[PDB]
């Protein structure tokens, strides 16, 4: 079962509701000055902290409903940080704010389509704003400039990754390790990276940051779909007594009797991790083969009346190391041959001189540069082990800042991005005036993110927000020295990229909230 | 157990808000300003959707009268998609609209009998007025103009289903599979259809449409009935030796212990799928025939002495993939001998030359029709696999809604034509008052559609209806550009099939509840 | 005048370009324009017609046209013998206007407990 339904601002008030318990827990910790947040735990003492990813992923609601507006607002905020390895907390923000806003006008009598419509606009106009204001990240003094700024102003960080990122390009694939030492050292090796993540989340491994890492892994190639063990188990017990963990690269693995076995199963008797094979039609068998020579295994095919039957070790690849996450696996160290590996580049490369179109050019050419392009490993040296951890996190973080910036470059942080773009629009009209109020809507909503920034700085929000809004391009407030400036000066800024994400997803789910009718959930 | 009886009016409200809350959930997303819903699950996050279907899907009621109310007008419902490819919401609308006012009546003290004769009257009239306002669509051109129409204006879509009737009937069997590359490409194949589906709605496939695939799966042909495992076991074992599924086409099998063991036990360890064999009496086992040479397998027939217990996999037919779904199976691609296939076709083209009555040729010309016509493979092509993936469902889509259109034309969209034979039909009476009141309740329950999709428009229903009504031909409201003109011009229709299964089917639940006096439930 | 709410909607047509100091006078401007058609859109309302249609109708022509609620029939209401006193259309207008604009400003309400 029986159902428990509810339309219009009965569902409303009670979206409203889960999605400002959601977004008040997040933002307290949002800003120099942000406040922690203390998350129990039955495994021992509670954890004191200030990460908002860490205290949205703890946030249910009892009531159905409410419970439904706090798990909406938070998968689509996830897929900002996701996407540009950052932006959730801001997401959730503003999502709120313009949830606030939308529904009151709404409860008002307004178009719910129709305030859509205008928050869909501002947000378009917003975002070529944002393109405008963007200072680009290209040259390696700015690569560096970014990284270090990432690195809380860490000279070093900022050189590793310009280093990295100038010995495998800037949309290369760098990976970040633990150091021998207390030197840091940088070796390119031959590796890849394609865009598929984990089939099951339940895959994930001790990297607490939603991935799998897997240590000499025997990569297995079929391009059949897997849904039974059956035809696997020979593999699968040879693997065993290897007792090295194995990395499925297959078709698609179905959750019947594989996926099944192999995450029920396998919770601590095996290290097995499942990916799809990248690409679709013809692509997916090529790209198989690049990997399998990459690896140096061999893919089995039925075609070809390949049998996973008799699919026995010497068919496996293996990797140094392999990491998946929700939606990527990189190869790191494919034991491949390396004349083999050249042999192919070559080969790929011929045909890409007799390439009869620019499709054809272009996928050919991508797929050299995944085997030719190889994986730039950072190691990261220290003085103690603590010191070498603590680095080492700081490297990744500015490793994703930066490679953010290189793509749509940089604008003015501490919210004043979104209050500056926003003081602009301030003419936009639509078709109509619920279109007009749905704009101001967004606008407002724009300025959430600064004006909690101030809040938590025990400063006055709406004169903050008024004296950035007064001023002219990367003008803001410095919620750090709490005094005015460039921003792009004092170092406070964002990649493009984030802040964007960030305003799309919130505008995005706040959007479908507004013109959401009927709430259906169990009793 | 003790059940809980009502009759009358107590039994008439209850079933009356169950269908309101039914009706009132899935109505929110009719039209081009349809609204979101909202429904939770467990898995995850809640699912947004505006697909009307799946919001039906969840509804269930805590009181048990309410929620038969509910699950009988879903019953209905459901089955003028099954017959149209659509009408399933447009039905819900009808009905609760009929239901409304038809119990109104009943209580007002009118004899529930008259008023369905009534509103029975008034379907039988519209409906032929539905067929005089239809528009032939034969002509390729037309079928690649409703096509794209269908395809949200993809030419090439358009392209693709006229191209594949052309090359195989419109009439003809077509399927839609995942491209290998780019372009686009259209196979036609040995294969067959016939009209029975899946004994048990527990062999559902991955397909969420309500249907199951089967790569390269073993047929097994028996004309015996199977209703215990014992004597099927080798096969079974065999078949699994193969890795491969399986489809038993059988005279039927009986949920002894064969149905019973090859659901409720294979569950993941196997993929078997089970229907009937066609037809009844000597042309069951004739066309078994016509299967077996199609897919190069034999028929087990207990008249030859064929015993299950040995057949062996030799015996078992083989296709690249079939397609069962409620009330029909599609094998695709049989792996039979071209030659053997040649030859049936010609022995049965014999057959029919000396043929001694019309009803003998009739059947015969049928089943070489079969044999002889082959399946129409459609391989959608693209750029990625996303694009690739997306343009599919909408070629299934369109391919769909185009077969309809050949069959019967198509009408003014929008809920326009519905309102327009409504506006016909106002000096249509009957045997009596009641009668009278019946045929009323139908007109006014016609202009629900339109009305509920100008109500989402944030719009005058009343105005709009009005408007409309006082036009003449295909003159309707375009909600998507919210403009009115032609309908027909204005690309804005709908297979006339469609419009008249939702108002038979709606007709139909409306009626059986209008004179419905006694419920009964357990406590 | 003419009656059925004929008058006051001849009236607010003459009126459309009517305006104040500000947006929200003209808004204020326009509310009052927009209830002067609320009398004949009742009387329709009563008879089981269609408000809108027959505002909209009645809106459409001019002078004296209006529509005969008792016959259901467009006509010129002088000859139809459909009058209303001016004064009593005038005076409800004016009560209306009046209790309306103070009921508008309410900042804070007391009440005995």
């Amino acid at each position: 079962a029986a159902k428990d339904v509810k339309f219009g601002n009965d569902a409303r008030v009670k979206m409203l509701r889960g999605v400002n318990v959601l977004a008040d827990a997040v933002k307290v910790t949002l800003g120099p000055k942000g406040r922690n947040v203390v998350l129990d735990k039955s495994f021992g003492a509670p954890t004191i902290t200030k990460d908002g990813v860490s205290v949205a992923r703890e946030i249910e609601l009892e009531d159905k409903f409410e419970n439904m507006g706090a798990q909406m607002v938070k998968e689509v905020a996830s897929k900002a940080n996701d996407a540009a390895g950052d932006g959730t907390t801001t997401a959730t923000v503003l999502a709120q704010a313009i949830i606030t806003e939308g529904l009151k006008a709404v409860a008002a009598g307004m178009n719910p389509m129709d305030l859509k419509r205008g928050i869909d606009k501002a947000v378009t106009a917003a975002v070529e704003e944002l393109k405008a204001l963007s200072v680009p990240c290209s040259d390696s003094k700015a690569i560096a400039q970014v990284g270090t700024i990432s690195a809380n102003s860490d000279e070093t960080v900022g050189k590793l990754i310009a280093e990295a990122m100038d010995k495998v390009g800037k949309e290369g694939v760098i990976t970040v390790e633990d150091g021998t030492g207390l030197q840091d050292e940088l070796d390119v090796v031959e590796g890849m990276q394609f865009d598929r993540g984990y089939l099951s989340p339940y895959f994930i491994n001790k990297p607490e940051t939603g991935a799998v890492e897997l240590e000499s892994p025997f990569i297995l190639l079929a391009d059949k779909k897997i849904s039974n063990i059956r035809e696997m188990l020979p593999v699968l017990e040879a693997v065993a007594k290897a007792g090295k963990p194995l990395l499925i690269i297959a078709e698609d693995v179905e959750g019947e009797a594989l996926a099944t076995l192999v995450v029920n199963t396998m919770r601590g008797i095996v290290k097995v991790a499942a990916v799809k094979a990248p690409g679709f039609g013809d692509r997916r068998k090529a790209m198989l083969q690049d990997i399998a020579t990459l690896t140096g295994g061999t893919v089995i095919s039925e075609e070809i009346g390949m049998e996973l039957e008799k699919a026995t070790l010497e068919d496996l690849g293996q990797a140094k190391r392999v990491v998946i996450n929700k939606d990527t696996t990189t190869i790191i160290d494919g034991v491949g041959e390396e004349a083999a590996i050249q042999g192919r580049v070559a080969q790929i490369r011929q045909q890409i001189e007799e390439a009869t179109s620019d499709y054809d050019r272009e996928k050919l050419q991508e797929r050299v540069a995944k085997l030719a392009g190889g994986v730039a490993v950072i190691k990261v040296g220290a003085a103690t082990e603590v010191e070498m951890k603590e680095k080492k996190a700081r490297v990744e973080a500015a490793l994703h800042a930066t490679r953010a910036a290189v793509e749509e470059g940089v604008v003015a942080g501490g919210g004043v991005a979104l209050i500056r773009v926003a003081s602009k629009l301030a003419d936009l009209r639509g078709q109509n005036e619920d279109q007009n109020v749905g704009i101001k809507v967004a606008l407002r909503a724009m300025e959430a993110p600064l004006r909690q920034i101030v809040l938590n700085c025990g400063e006055e929000p709406s004169v903050v927000a008024n004296t950035v809004k007064g001023g002219d391009g990367n003008y803001g407030y410095n919620a750090a020295t709490e005094e005015y400036g460039n921003m792009i000066d004092m170092g406070i800024l964002d990649p493009t990229k984030v802040t964007r994400s960030a305003l799309q997803y919130a505008a995005s789910v706040a959007g479908l909230m507004i013109t959401t009718e009927c709430m259906v959930t169990d009793l």
